[PDB]
């Protein structure tokens, strides 16, 4: 099975792909955001949206990837074992997970629309050369409804 | 934050725990049953249901989580200590995504409600002595 | 005092007793039951049923039991005596308490009318030779109002 | 679960604990009092009352309690083990007992409201210092 | 600043330190009997009466007090010393809280007139030579021609 | 009992949580503060606003928080001992009461709605990385 989790969404792994890790919040303070702005509907027993669905999972899963990570962690016995781990989680995993909460987050505040321009738009402005270029980032609320019945 | 994951769709964690860890298939057969009955939608660009969208994210889940389990237990010298992981994944997040897959596989199939009822009816039949109760398990699909 | 718990609920100490040990549940699957089909109405602020008020007063009973059971086994010398305080525990309040939470599950489920002619058809068949009777047990399956 | 004993009766385990212990009249001394006022309705085929029901199951658990701490206490040899556990089942469940056969007889005899009323009236009383309070105690049977 | 903290319910410092540090209830006692009394309108998101504010706050602020001088003393020397040192704050504050709750707990029971007329009765029967005043303090809850407009 | 010191003014110890600690002017600022905009109101025989209220006590909290660390302080002259009772304070019971100086005094002077909105644009333009982000701060008076 070949699941792209964009895909239903509008988007694809590629396309949040061109945006350089540095773009993107820590894991941490996505988890922060959502919890800020959406705790109380991402707990509710009303699926809200397709997005608070695929975010309540997302949220859970790297809950279960720390799990297993922290578990692997406690049994190796060589410190530079242990470094190992964290670095191959946050390279791999965690900018997977930077990627996808940011979409749901993004996507829930400002509009699919705008967050695929905005995508776009950053993407190309950290590829001009820094001297040839605006010296601030494009701004994504300064951008310009399906119900979902079962 | 506290989300369970099945609050959306009527359920608990605590109410999938009232079913034995045997009752559930594998998380390969049930990842083979999701691809053998909806792959087409679990791969489309159509939601299509709140289920489909939380099973696509559970299968991508579990090969992430199999992906750091491989990449460690490939790396271990001791075969204990791979005995160790496996049997670690299989106590812990292997039955935890065993019964969110066939919960999501289940609905897909035969509707929230009927799945409710036959997790409380399983429950309640293993948990009869055996020589006082029927000879077979109830069935999910009859009522 | 003499209270029968049954008795304002139409059965009686021994007709619970006509049944075999074995075909209780266990306490904690009992407890695991009532959780998972009657968790709200026992936590809820209204009676709900004369049921529901015993079975609260009974899990909570089953607690008591359990923390003085357990305190006592701690604090013996001899872990041959813990062996048996568990022993003892498990053929007399034991099996006490797996009956009546067992009556106040089935009746809840399935009518006090129902339940009672269940204990009487198991305990009827149980005792019959097995080579004579049927091969399968018999099935107990196959909000009310509450005068005095 | 988490069920609390008082909650259908509108009241909790924590109004009940405002009470010190010195409150509540002894175990036997309230199975006395049950039996003088309320015997033959507790011993009736009918559930009378729902402080009825939780009554007669309150009187049967302290004698399942007795029951097995008089096992236990006939099981063991040395005087100061048997003095231990005397102390413990009245420090610990002894207390949870009083508090509770106390809650449904005095509710039996004077009702709810008047009950939870008199709780706090004490629980005011006991806290007030001695020299600075009337020299008796709020009644339960008055307003 | 000059914050008096009864001012604003129409008292002052100076009038409850006329009432005899025995007169009072104990910390724990006062707080056992708002919760008693007022748990829910405490816990509730409205403001309820200026009474209620004042007395969320003072209930938190013994805990802050208390949870210092509790991590001092697990952090201070061994046992032995450690815990009747840090004893000062009921030596002091102690009395200053037990008015302050006592106040807003007294206050929204019965009233601030018959709150303030309590505490000079008991203020002067306490200062009355014993072998010459009632035996019986004054009672905080106390105070037929109804007849004749029926 | 489990107050929350925000609950009656529509925020929660986590939302003001949410704000890194840097964010905060110092407890010093917020009295000053305090004082320069509302002296003669906090002063003042008339409740004004819960705002207010709540603001009177939080002031006097922090004098008697700041007298019992002083007595602490001044007992042992041992540097690593004294510099842990600072460093508490710093780390724990003054956050806390930046926190709450902070909320509200900007409550009184911007009204609920404007701090909470400003509450989650900083947070969220916090965590946002420097190198994308708009170079200086939201500002709380601007709607
Ligand atoms: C809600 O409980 C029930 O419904 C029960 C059923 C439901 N039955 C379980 C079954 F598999 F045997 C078939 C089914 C039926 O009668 O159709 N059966 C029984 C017993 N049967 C024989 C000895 S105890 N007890 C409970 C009350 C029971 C209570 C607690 C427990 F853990 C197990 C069973
Ligand atoms: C599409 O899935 C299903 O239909 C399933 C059926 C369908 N049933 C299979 C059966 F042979 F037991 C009879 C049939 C029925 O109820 O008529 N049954 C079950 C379970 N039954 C008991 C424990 S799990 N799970 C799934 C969701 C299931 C899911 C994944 C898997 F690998 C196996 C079963
Ligand atoms: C394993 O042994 C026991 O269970 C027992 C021992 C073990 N004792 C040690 C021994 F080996 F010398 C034989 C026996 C004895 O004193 O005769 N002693 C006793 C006593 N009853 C009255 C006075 S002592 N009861 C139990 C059954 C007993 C039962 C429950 C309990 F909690 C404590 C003791
Ligand atoms: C709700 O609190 C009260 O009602 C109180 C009463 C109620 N009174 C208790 C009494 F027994 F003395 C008689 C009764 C009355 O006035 O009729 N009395 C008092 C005090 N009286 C003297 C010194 S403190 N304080 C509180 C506010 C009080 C507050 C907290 C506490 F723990 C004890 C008393
Ligand atoms: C039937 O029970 C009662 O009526 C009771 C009365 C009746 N009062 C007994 C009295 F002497 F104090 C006067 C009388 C009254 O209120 O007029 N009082 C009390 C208590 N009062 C204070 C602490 S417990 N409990 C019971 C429920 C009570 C229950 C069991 C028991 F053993 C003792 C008291
Ligand atoms: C609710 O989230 C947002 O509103 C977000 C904003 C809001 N913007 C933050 C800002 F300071 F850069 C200005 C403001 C705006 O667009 O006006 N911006 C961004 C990003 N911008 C650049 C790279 S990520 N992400 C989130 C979804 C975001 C998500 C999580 C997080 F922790 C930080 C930002
Ligand atoms: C009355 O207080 C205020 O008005 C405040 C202003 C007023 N702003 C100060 C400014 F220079 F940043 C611009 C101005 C504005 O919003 O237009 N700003 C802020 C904060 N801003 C960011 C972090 S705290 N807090 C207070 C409540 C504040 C409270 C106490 C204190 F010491 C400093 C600031
Ligand atoms: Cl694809």
């Amino acid at each position: 099975m070949d699941i792209d989790p964009y895909k239903e969404f509008g988007a694809t792994v590629e396309l949040l792909s061109f945006l350089p890790s540095d773009f993107f919040p820590s894991v941490r303070d996505l988890l922060d955001t959502a919890a800020a702005l959406y705790r109380d509907a991402l707990e509710s027993p009303e699926h809200c949206s397709p997005h608070h669905t695929a975010l309540r999972q997302a949220i859970l899963c790297w809950g279960d990837l720390m799990t297993l990570a922290t578990w692997v962690g406690t049994n190796l016995e060589d410190p530079a074992s242990r470094d190992l781990v964290v670095s191959y989680v946050n390279t791999n995993v965690g900018l997977k997970f930077r990627q996808l909460l940011w979409f749901h987050i993004s996507c829930l505040t400002f509009g699919r629309e705008t967050v695929l321009e905005y995508l776009v738009s950053f993407g190309v402005w950290i590829r001009t050369p820094p001297a040839a270029r605006p010296p601030n980032a494009p701004i994504l609320s300064t951008l310009p409804e399906n119900l979902y019945f079962q």
